[PDB]
Formats: C-alpha cells, structure tokens, sequence
C-alpha cells in the first residue's frame, strides 16, 4: 500500500469508475510521475483491477505502482505521458503508416502475453492504449479483465452492465462468452481505429444496429490510406466463427513479418 503523504495530485482531470488525475509520487530519492485512477460494490472493482495489474509484467502493459487508501481509493500507475492512442492520432494526422504499424504490433505483443497468461482484457479499444512515446504503446484499463480458470478458455458473464458493444465479438453479445479470440475481434476494431486516425467505429450506429450489420456478413470499410495487408488482417480478426478466427500468436506473427518487411 502507498502512503498518501508521499503523493501529490494535480486537480485537472486527464479523463463511471471516476476520474484519472496526474500526480507525483516520491520514491526514495526521486519523484515518479504517475497516473491515478480515483474512485467516485465499486470499491471491490478497483481492488480487482489492481489485482489483475499486479499479476502482469510485460513491456507493453501499463505498470501499476500500488493502491492508495486515502480520501478515496486510488490505483496509482506509471504515467504514459502522450495519453490515449485515439486522441493522439486525432491530433496528429501526420503520423506515418509505418509508425501506426509499429504501435499496433506492440499492442499485439502485449495481447499475446495476456493470452499466454490466460487473461481476457474485455475492453481492448484505441482509448485503452496509452502512448509512453510516439513509438511506444502500452495497454491499460483492466477494469473488465478476468483471469481465466486453469481448465477454461472463456469467461462467462453474469453481470450485464453497459458494454463497449462496438468492440465486442458476436459470441460476447449473443452468448456472453469472452475468450482471447474475443479480444482478437476487439483488436481488429482497434486497428481500424488506428488507421482511421482515432475516428469512432460504426459512426452514428446503435449497438443493436452494429450487431445486425455483422450478422449480415457486413464489415467496416478500409480506412483512407490503410495498407492493404493491414485491412486484410482486420478482416481476419473479424471472422464470425470463433474456432476459425486466429489467436494473438498468429496475429502478432503476421504483424511482425509485415512490419519487418517494410522498406
Ligand atoms: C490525457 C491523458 C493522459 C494520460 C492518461 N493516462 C491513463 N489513463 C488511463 N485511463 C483513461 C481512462 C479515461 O479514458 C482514457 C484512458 N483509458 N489509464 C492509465 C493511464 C496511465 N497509466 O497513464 C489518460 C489521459
């Protein structure tokens, strides 16, 4: 646990869990710049999110510093100063396609780690990818994440809150089953987002209309300027049948070979 007197918070909001604030945390002889999730049943969720983060250790996943019991419960994390990927790309339209390939490949490496560790993320979107630099992305926001049982390859949802339906695979919507393959679908949407410079997917559509469109075999179009091979990978990620859709090992390898082949 973290001592509250060693933590200082700026009061400007960076971002229903509550708010995210920037702060500084004195660690031995220095200060560390931190991002802090502040709580506005809900106590258990933050401590659950912290318990998932504590278990993960990978260069493409945000590192948690610790939790802080003070005026409210707080999850203290290493600050990713460039912020959410979607917003960055909205404000930086000059970013080159090789640079976007590099960043989504990094997300796929982090997700391959998550899949090996038998964790489902359940909220994989461009808003939950954080940029440490313009060439270094990290996955964050493990508020819906679950550690799968040793003998199971999906989490069965009981709790039916407000879901990020536009990022969810058909099996999550129709049967409430969330697997790593379900995260691969989300990853496809994240890729569409990245090459669309942070535009919202399925613009102006209700979740129910998105579900109808997908059942017809329809999918989002190729974003302007997107390499063909990356649009193709998006379509593979959006394979309707779970057994036919690739896992993250296959997805990361495809991105890795394509990225390394760029001249
Ligand atoms: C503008 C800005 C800069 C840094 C961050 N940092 C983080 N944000 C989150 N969560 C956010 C919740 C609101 O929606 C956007 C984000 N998903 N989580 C972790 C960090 C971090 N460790 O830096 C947010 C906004």
């Amino acid at each position: 646990y973290l001592d509250r007197k060693l933590l200082t918070l700026e009061d400007k909001e960076l971002g229903n869990f509550g708010t995210v604030k920037k702060g500084y945390y004195q660690m031995k002889k220095v200060v560390k710049t931190v991002a802090v999730k502040i709580l506005k049943a809900l106590k258990d969720e933050l401590l659950a999110e912290a318990n998932v983060m504590q278990q993960l250790d990978n260069p493409y996943i945000v590192r948690m510093i610790g939790i802080c019991e003070a005026e409210s419960w707080m999850l203290v994390m290493e600050m990713a100063e460039l912020g959410p990927l979607n917003k960055y790309l909205q404000q930086n339209r000059h970013v080159k396609d090789k640079n976007i390939i590099e960043l989504v490949h990094q997300v796929s490496m982090g997700m391959k780690y998550l899949e090996e560790s038998n964790f489902v993320h359940r909220d994989l979107a461009a808003r939950n990818v954080l940029l440490v630099t313009q060439h270094y992305a990290k996955i964050s926001d493990f508020g819906l994440s679950k550690a799968l049982r040793a003998d199971e390859n999906y989490y069965k949802a009981q709790t039916h809150g407000k879901w990020p339906v536009k990022w969810y695979a058909p099996e999550c919507i129709n049967y409430y089953k969330f697997s790593s393959k379900s995260d691969v679908w989300s990853f496809g949407v994240l890729m569409w987002e990245a090459f669309s410079y942070g535009q919202k997917p399925y613009r102006g559509m209700k979740g129910s209309e998105v579900t109808a469109m997908l059942e017809k075999g329809e999918r989002m179009g190729c974003p302007a300027g997107c390499p063909r091979e990356m649009y193709d990978l998006m379509n593979l990620c959006w394979t309707y049948d779970v057994e036919n859709r690739p896992g993250f090992a296959a997805v990361e390898l495809r991105l890795r070979n394509y990225y390394y082949d760029v001249v």
